[PDB]
């Protein structure tokens, strides 16, 4: 079965956008823009991918990935990034992020990239 999915993004309307499009695949959509907040949901909500803006708290995007991977070592983290920074996006993958989606994006591509993220043996 598919569990929860957490997005953060500074922007409340991609936000508001993701929700919709993921609210329907995912037991429950956690969005948020706040690091404190992000630390709570991933101790407390089991997640199963973290979809991860790029320029998260514009230290950005990068540096979250590590955090977020030196305590959750085997969690999934999807970067969503703008066409401008898709040289950091490759560099994450290099750095251990699972994939990343490109904005403005497609939204077929977005649910399969998350699905693909979170359905890895």
């Amino acid at each position: 079965s598919l569990g929860t999915i957490i997005i953060v993004d500074d922007n409340k309307g991609v936000l508001t956008a993701v929700q919709l499009l993921l609210k329907n695949h995912f037991s429950k959509v956690i969005t948020l823009s706040s690091p404190v907040s992000l630390s709570t949901v991933l101790r407390e909500e089991n997640p199963e991918v973290v979809l991860l803006d790029m320029n998260f708290t514009s230290n950005e995007g990068l540096f979250w990935l590590h955090e977020i991977k030196r305590q959750y070592r085997d969690l999934p983290v999807v970067l969503f990034t703008a066409y401008a920074d898709i040289d950091l996006a490759v560099r994450g993958i290099k750095e251990g992020a699972s994939d990343f989606v490109v904005k403005p994006w497609d939204n077929q591509k977005l649910l399969e990239t998350l699905l693909n993220a979170a359905s890895q043996a």
